[PDB]
């Protein structure tokens, strides 16, 4: 059912979670670094397990596609072939930037939080410093432990602050991908749909020094050991039965003001789409003829299309549940229910006049916003801006720098610029140079940037192909310039005659300004933010309703049961799918091409001893009322005794619009059946050694 | 589940019955004059039942759809708006051709058929005479007595004969028609889909004259007093529970060489989809600028769209099954089987071959015969042709009178004549004409027809101009002017200038010969016929297949339960659809514009006491594995207690290639539910008359 739970309200849930099926104590859950909880790890903007006691790691193919297509070639491609590492020396790196976080401690701090923020008084840029200071020395005093990192987070718009602590491993490398057809069965066609039958499971291992701590790739390294990690359930999962995820949702909206979700629906979401969907057809063309750009883009790609289609289904789902009108209704009863009670419930009625300005204010130039942000996020501008700004910040002391530009962001900035290689195709790029420009010059001359504006000499074709032809000259393309530049000091940035590292030094003083404007205008929200959603919160405690923070890429848990649900009058989505089904699908083209093995492995009924009798064959997807969101990728999903059951890795197409407006009926987790997992790795592209590592061959 | 049985297989179901969970005795079900079975009637190609002591009959809403078309002006649009007599004097006459047949008795003269057959020696002409002399004689005899209508069928090829005896009520009348936006609601969208939400009933009182018996329409005439009529059931239906239909399917071809198959699925099928989504256009174009046309063709255009989109649906489900392959498997099988038998089945294999020929002998003039044939249905030289094919007929004795031409016929070709008044337009019919004089044209010269071509004078676009310019002079567009012609005698047309008339009196010679060509490859069939069959029969038994004869508008029972079924992995259909379900479906828009009155009561949640519980609302229609076809329109569905629960009237989009090879998986009954026909005389389109008279008031 609903929630995305903090470990902090586990008493409030344990009653629930009995009633659902857990037979594992809430005592024992509630322990984050015991069993199984301590196995789950957090990759950045996806979850993972351990799932051996020599640092195997599983999450989704498509939170390990990065590191896959990293690896990849036009003429070795992973993504289409797959990888198996037969022994761990065979274990390719998955990158500079890939993470394990495994996590130590949790500390509330939110006293000393909002201490601070009160301690700078009445002054909206000075309240945004004083939290950024209070954040940098917190960390700076966790992270004085060699081979952590911690961060900071706030929940509820403000009333909680903690502090998490993780190790930090930084060596992770490759040992298992099914092949892409696998992975990605259906592609974008199915993607955010079900049926599915998509085999979304990849293998990393964690790696650390012979000392045992965190260390950046060597071949010195070996295996991480964790403490705890998950094994495969013994029983059987059925309809009807009990799940729990746990895991790192990056986002939601469910507080919010309803002109928030007005810009979002109106504006937001079809303006991303619209600007996702020409660089997709942009891209689609030119690695159509040139296999280099395909290989080299199609993460990009991926995730394009991913956003893209999720943006197309929450307008959808906003139509379907008359989202704009809920919103409207539960905002006019609560400002009714405010002022209802006089005295004291002025203080929230005044923050929702304060939140509500400063919403119109982000309104004002959401458009240069938006399109300046985009055009210096192409690969050389933005390659520019970081690395132009990182010099103006090393003069500063390390407490004084951006986050984003401290000592301890080093290793990810440099990381950053050789992973671009891999990702970087000069005559692509220009193309998304041009469409950006033409963006920007289509703007308002009231919405425009005056330094751009000067650098570009004029708002037509003629200097947007003069502009292109300069910024063709840059040396950034390589990644041994890049890292130069990494190195370089201030001075010899605002020496150089490069043209994409002038256009940098040309527009940092507005990109500055504007981040200044941004940090003010976020202070003022600091202030009334969290007076407003902890009467949003109070209010729905006074009408019964579930109350739980909006995701913030923190550990939460949801739990509930395996079913499906019914998108129409007549019919049903049943809680499995299954091998027969995927066959069915088969075209022999991309996105429906399995490989041979599958499809003959499953002519002959080779169900290799993991057929359900309930469902007549093997699993391969399912669905559970579960409440996750875009982060939740890879997280394991475990049954009533702590054992795992599948992995997290969509929603069905009708559940994305709950990001702003819940609606149970038609929210679902989509799975990958932990039985299809080893399926595939028995029948299809064997990993006899992963098996045996797991105790299931 | 499978099978069209006829009433002297109930000792062979009896026991499955039982197992299905039929609580009447099988002797109960045997009485085909008795309670419940005697309530059931045939209304030439549909069924309905008495469902009062005062002569009420029920069937569907398409059923009665010509009777509703006949009765409705543009001004005063039936279709669109419903009908309803507060009395039983507001009832109006479903027209002259309208028809309640009644079972008396049914005779089974095998015997004494056969030996007509083979009295007639070797000759394929004189065997088929002598069949029509037999039929005749006996039709004549059983027709002797007043108001009784029979009918000869043929069973399994030819191995079994019966003879039906049916009261005939003539004086039809229309008592009440629900909405059209009910009674066809999604239209042809939905027309053989599920889910489905359609209410398809209507109903008809049946009248006699105050003596008792059948008489034409009469303002003297009063209701008929059934011994036999249905109630509607007292227990909720549910999923899984026994249902069973009784009606008149009008033909299978379950028992077909695979030539015959691969004949229809290659070229009948799809030509004549095309065909008639040809005509379709162009009415439906026409209708957009002019009511009288729309209403006028309205009747023509919903068989067509019915007639081609099952087609199309037939050619999905042999591609589904692979239906070409079952069937070349099966006679592969079945002639294997055979020359197994040595000398004892060489009548079989022999019977096979002469089969595949006469198969062959009907292909190759096809094109024409078929073109020949659609293009002398059109309205005027469809007229023109079968009148003055009566006029010939009329100078023979009676007995010696072609089927369709004797005494007997004279009520419904007259009917016919009047009927069409209300089905014709020149300007429609003229365009019509131009489409299969093009299509004549594009035959082959081995293909034409020596008469239409010297007719036509030409074979381009003005030619065909200055043929349709010659038949507009026709008079036959008055219904005066049809009956005058359908008084005259062969001479007054021979003599006629009317131009649809000259036509007629051009090619009659070759329609003439045609026919007697159609005989005469009839008695080739009438002897290789049931040998065949009886071999296919015989070889089903052997693999424990169930054994029942191809439709052949007689009499059948069908059983089974209520149920959903799986159309891909991932999903189910549910077995019933709901009224939250016709609202969800609401365009305001043809063929989505639910009454206002029904849009309000379901909003308003008023159930009006039918709630069935398990579902959460009153139920609309439902799926059950019975097995229906064409004809079995109208038919009511019984439960467990004899009970009404519903009528049959269509099925779902994977079953209809079951025409030719079952598919128990796909195969499905959709019913209207008799607690929605309740509800929509409750609260949508009242009629407390009637549910009063049904004793559910
Ligand atoms: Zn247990
Ligand atoms: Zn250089
Ligand atoms: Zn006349
Ligand atoms: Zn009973």
């Amino acid at each position: 059912g609903e929630g995305m739970w903090v470990p902090q309200q586990l008493p409030e849930i344990a009653g629930p979670l009995k009633k659902a099926g857990l037979k594992l104590s809430p005592q024992q859950i509630s322990d984050l670094t015991g069993d199984p909880m301590g196995a789950v790890v957090a990759l950045g903007g996806c979850t993972a397990s351990f799932v051996s006691p020599n640092g195997l790691v599983v999450t989704n193919h498509h939170c390990a596609y990065g590191a896959i297509q990293l690896n990849s070639t036009a003429e070795n491609n992973l993504i289409k072939n797959g990888f198996n590492a037969p022994t761990t020396a065979d274990e390719v790196s998955a990158g500079p930037n890939a993470r394990v976080f495994v996590l130590d401690e949790i500390t509330d701090v939110t006293k000393d939080a909002k201490a601070a923020i009160a301690a700078a008084g009445d002054d909206a840029l000075a309240r945004t410093k004083a939290l950024e200071a209070f954040e940098k020395k917190l960390i700076a005093d966790c992270e004085a432990e060699a081979g952590f990192r911690c961060r900071l987070y706030s929940f509820s718009g403000g009333n909680t602050y903690r502090l998490f602590k993780n190790l930090e491993i930084k060596d992770v490398r490759l040992a298992y991908a099914p092949p892409g057809s696998v992975g990605k069965f259906g592609g974008d066609i199915d993607n955010w749909m079900w049926p599915r039958h998509t085999g979304d499971f990849a293998f990393y291992r964690a790696y650390v020094g012979k000392d045992g701590k965190p260390a950046a790739f060597s071949k010195d390294n070996v295996p991480y050991q964790p403490k705890h990690w998950l094994k495969f359930a013994d029983q059987p999962l059925g309809a009807g039965d009990f799940v729990m995820v746990a895991g790192y949702p990056g986002s939601t909206n469910r507080y919010a003001l309803a002109a928030e979700f007005d810009n979002t629906a109106q504006w937001t979401y079809p303006t991303i789409a619209r600007h996702y969907k020409n660089q997709i057809a942009m891209v689609e063309a030119a690695g159509k003829q040139n296999a280099d750009i395909q290989v080299k883009y199609a993460a990009t790609m991926a995730g394009w299309n991913n956003t893209s289609k999720n943006y197309d289904g929450q307008l959808e789902g906003f139509k379907r549940i008359d989202a704009a009108g809920q919103k409207l209704r539960e905002e006019a009863a609560v400002l009714g229910w405010l002022k209802g009670q006089g005295a004291k419930g002025q203080p929230a009625l005044d923050a929702h006049a304060k939140l509500l300005d400063l919403l119109e204010q982000s309104k004002a130039t959401r458009d240069r916003d938006l399109t300046l942000a985009l055009f210096n996020n192409t690969a050389m501008l933005g390659s520019a801006t970081q690395l132009y700004r990182l010099s103006i910040e090393r003069e500063k002391p390390n407490a004084e720098r951006e986050s984003g530009y401290q000592e301890r962001d080093l290793p990810a900035i440099e990381g950053g610029l050789k992973q671009l290689e891999r990702r970087y195709v000069a005559a692509m790029d220009r193309q998304l140079q041009e469409y950006w420009l033409n963006e920007y010059i289509k703007l308002p001359a009231d919405q425009r940037v005056a330094a751009v504006d000067a650098w570009l000499g004029g708002n037509d074709a003629a200097a947007v192909k003069r502009a292109l032809d300069r910024l063709a000259g840059t040396k950034l393309g390589s990644t041994e310039e890049r890292l130069k530049w990494f190195a370089a000091d201030r001075k010899a940035f605002e020496a150089s005659n490069d043209p994409a590292i002038q256009y940098a030094v040309a527009v940092m003083p507005t990109l500055l300004k504007l981040e200044q404007e941004r940090k003010t205008r976020a202070g003022e929200n600091l202030a009334a933010r969290p007076v407003y959603l902890q009467a949003l919160a109070d209010y729905k405690k006074s009408q019964g309703e579930f109350v739980y923070p909006d995701a913030n890429l923190s550990l939460r848990i949801t739990f509930g049961n395996v079913m499906g649900y019914a998108p129409k009058d007549g019919m049903e989505y049943t809680p499995f799918t299954t091998l027969e089904g995927v066959v069915a699908k088969e075209t022999g083209q991309d996105p429906f091409d399995s490989p041979k093995a599958l499809l003959d492995a499953v002519a002959a009924k080779r169900y290799g001893g993991l057929e359900d009798k309930r469902i007549g064959s093997v699993p391969v997807n399912y669905l559970s009322d579960l409440d996750i969101t875009g982060g939740n990728s890879g997280s394991p999903v475990l049954d009533a005794h702590g054992k795992l059951v599948g992995l997290a890795f969509d929603g069905n197409w009708e559940s994305v619009s709950s990001n702003w407006v819940f609606d149970p009926k038609m929210t679902r987790m989509i799975a990958v059946d932990g039985r299809y997992l080893r399926w595939i790795m028995q029948e299809v592209y064997p990993a006899p050694q992963l098996l045996k590592e797991m105790n299931v061959g």
